[PDB]
């Protein structure tokens, strides 16, 4: 009734005309089009509604509108909106729908690249940020935050498939793995918003817990090696651990180097000398990345590449401080295509309609273990409980290994043909799949506001 | 003898260590190798002497260096040296040797889009930087110069061939459309260089000779449409007169649109408002290219980019003075690799051995005739003696679209199946081929001193 007499206020509000930003908002949404229709003119159908560019472009677009939505027109009364959940579900329901989604045929090397590529950004972010001073003191707890509450998490969840959804002794290892991962690529983020807060950095703590996420996933995989070699029967089993060793020790060997040169002499009157930094370490980053990727060692990238950027932020510790505005202004973009090609892997109904309730219990435990878990690795440092809690809430999201090793288990059964393991790794892309859906955002989203409530700030 | 005790004084001159020009240096040669790294571990062996964007990036890179030590170490004495001679003999000597081009393959569909777009940035940047006024009184003077002195070459040497190596009264008309072309690639740099002198801008003059080259080109190949339909016998040739003559209509109709909006109301108090419109006109520039490409009417493209350049440009009176900076930026990349795709094309023992002394007279004559024709353009309007020999020097250089079409012809005639055709081919590749190796170049390089020669400057 009276949304009749609201509308005709509003038309009465814009009838002063806000030409302005009319005009400006008429502009973005009118310029998209344009690379569509140049790759088009380049390759044709490939930029259509059958196309694989086509596809991924209009992934990007809607993630970069459902990420919006979700915080523009409503405030659940306290707090903002996780933008990055939008992002995200804006790829899943484009999977979700398969009739329209028979359009949206990524190729899936290019995806898995893009989605390989995508968390460099955030990890130069991390490692440049980071301060030494702080945490030179508190390695060893740091240490116990990457490693505690994941591994203890992870075999809570084993132990409870183990009695509930029948799990060998041997086996459920497997679900440990895909349970034991983080995502910092929601945290950094948020560290970053908190800092600008000036909440937690009066103790630089924001900086200290995003540095956290680094080892967790390689001993997920190396794990994840030997658990294939011994229950799947793939190699050398004794092997596998070397392999997933090794690429710890390459990983944090060969970063050092870099630092050598680029904290020390990158001389400094070069005219493009930030310019020039900036798209190089990203370079040194990506490559690090892919040469272990050929050679079979993908978490020793994420290593050389953190240890080089914190090396040379400290030598750009003046200049660092420029450095970042590039990779602030070029990271905007890389975080929803991401999202989306997370999104847009799988649908409920393939997994399973029903059980669905009787079968989340062994993760949803596995929540809440995590937490205190992270509490209980302060073992002696000083934090009160607004400090001690603000920590548990930090190591929480987990979303990204999920996505990335999930469903392999059942393609090696398939492989492999093991039917037994292809039961086993449908039921494992179920509960990976379920690892990923609200983990993060969810657990980012307070961080806005617990930041407030239990750090300090000054006037 | 003495160049021992020379190397000797130059090493003790080293002695008080330069090392920070050495240090840039030595940066500079050890960065390069970054992002073949990188899309190697993206593609593989695409990547290694085996690849195709291996030879794209080797050609850039040799491209690159090739031209600056054309005017590195020496001058003859008088002038400097035309860097982008340099850069296409790059192309030139890799396409000649084929015992190690055989690693340099490069994607024929890719390696043309590359040339086709390289060219859209001379075109952006001669829009501009035009001015309407001196133009506006001198435009029949303009078109005089643009139509005049490449229609009376072109008929020169389509007779001197009749006579000489027999060309048909019906079928020289494709030796003329082959020496009609221009190449401003080289000429709107020399335009600028020159502007940055003065010496010509007291009357506006670098800006008016830069602005000529636009219909030429589409004359030609509206001439290669009738010509091939008549004596390759190729369909409706009064069609080919059609299809050639609308895709100038379209070309100059199309582009007024464009500065309707962008030179009257893309927003001032947008905050990358220069920084969006450069890539923007770049978009709609490839954009009218390559949709011009795909409807067959290849010449529309620059019409449209250019006057939708002028337009903005217009428009952007003030602040174009500052989109200018971004694309002189970036233009710097794109001479080097399109000047060696141009120059890796074809070898002299391929064309013939022989009778090379006896047959570059039909073009040699005909880049005489060019020359006063161009001083005859001008029939009243006031300009010297040494005005008008440095216009008449100005409109000489020719090299794109005789690389453009060159061998279209012999393609052609075997597609055809036409053997007398084939002979016929092959003959106007060797002179299309003869119609590039030193015209623009060696006509470029005298630019910069008949600046001062002819022209005034202010103290």
């Amino acid at each position: 009734p009276t949304e009749a007499n609201h509308v005709q206020r509003l038309r009465q509000m814009l009838a002063c005309p806000p030409h302005g930003l009319l005009d400006r908002v008429i502009t973005n949404v009118t310029i998209i089009v344009l690379l569509w229709a140049v790759v088009w003119s380049i390759t044709g159908s490939e930029c259509l509604p059958g196309g694989n560019l086509f596809g991924i472009i209009i992934l990007f677009y809607c993630a970069i509108i459902g990420g919006k939505l979700l915080g523009l027109i409503k405030l659940p009364t306290l707090p903002p909106l996780p933008s990055l959940l939008g992002m995200l579900l804006a790829g899943f329901l484009i999977r979700n729908i398969p009739v329209i989604n028979d359009n949206v045929q990524i190729k899936h090397k290019w995806s898995s690249s893009l989605r390989s590529i995508a968390l460099s950004i955030i990890l130069v972010r991390a490692g440049l940020g980071l301060d030494s001073k702080a945490l030179k003191k508190l390695k060893g707890v740091c240490v116990r935050l990457s490693m505690g509450p994941c591994i203890v998490e992870a075999c809570t969840s084993a132990l409870l498939a183990h009695y509930l959804l029948g799990l060998p002794w041997q086996w459920g290892f497997i679900l440990g793995f895909v349970l034991g991962a983080v995502s910092p690529a929601v945290v950094v983020p948020s560290m970053l918003l908190l800092q600008g807060g000036g909440y937690g950095v009066e103790k630089g703590v924001p900086t200290l817990l995003m540095a956290a996420g680094s080892f967790d996933d390689i001993l997920a995989i190396t794990g994840f090696n030997t658990c294939l070699g011994i229950a799947f029967s793939t190699g050398s089993t004794v092997f596998n651990v070397l392999r997933g060793v090794l690429e710890v020790v390459i990983g944090v060997a060969t970063g050092s180097v870099l630092g050598f040169f680029i904290q020390y002499f990158p001389s400094r009157d070069q005219d493009k000398l930030v310019c020039k930094r900036t798209f190089l370490v990203l370079g040194l980053s990506v490559l690090a990345v892919f040469s272990s990727v050929h050679f079979g060692f993908p978490g020793s990238g994420g290593l050389c590449t953190l240890v080089m950027a914190f090396l040379a932020g400290m030598g750009w510790t003046s200049e660092k401080a420029e450095v970042e505005k590039i990779i602030a202004v070029a990271w905007d973009i890389f975080q929803p295509l991401l999202f989306g090609l997370i999104g847009a892997e799988v649908s409920i109904a393939s997994l399973r309609p029903e059980t669905v309730g009787l079968c989340v219990a062994t993760v949803g435990i596995a929540v809440l273990i995590r937490i205190l878990t992270t509490f209980l690795m302060v073992c002696f440092a000083g934090f009160n409980l607004k400090e001690k809690i603000f920590i548990s809430f930090a190591w929480l999201p987990k979303a990204t290994v999920q996505a990335a090793i999930g469903s392999v288990a059942l393609d090696t059964a398939r492989s492999h043909g093991e039917k037994q393991l292809e039961d086993y790794g449908m039921d494992v892309l179920t509960v990976a799949f379920l690892s990923i859906l609200i983990t993060a955002p969810i657990g980012s989203l307070l961080i806005g506001l617990l930041g407030p409530r239990l750090l300090q700030k000054v006037e």
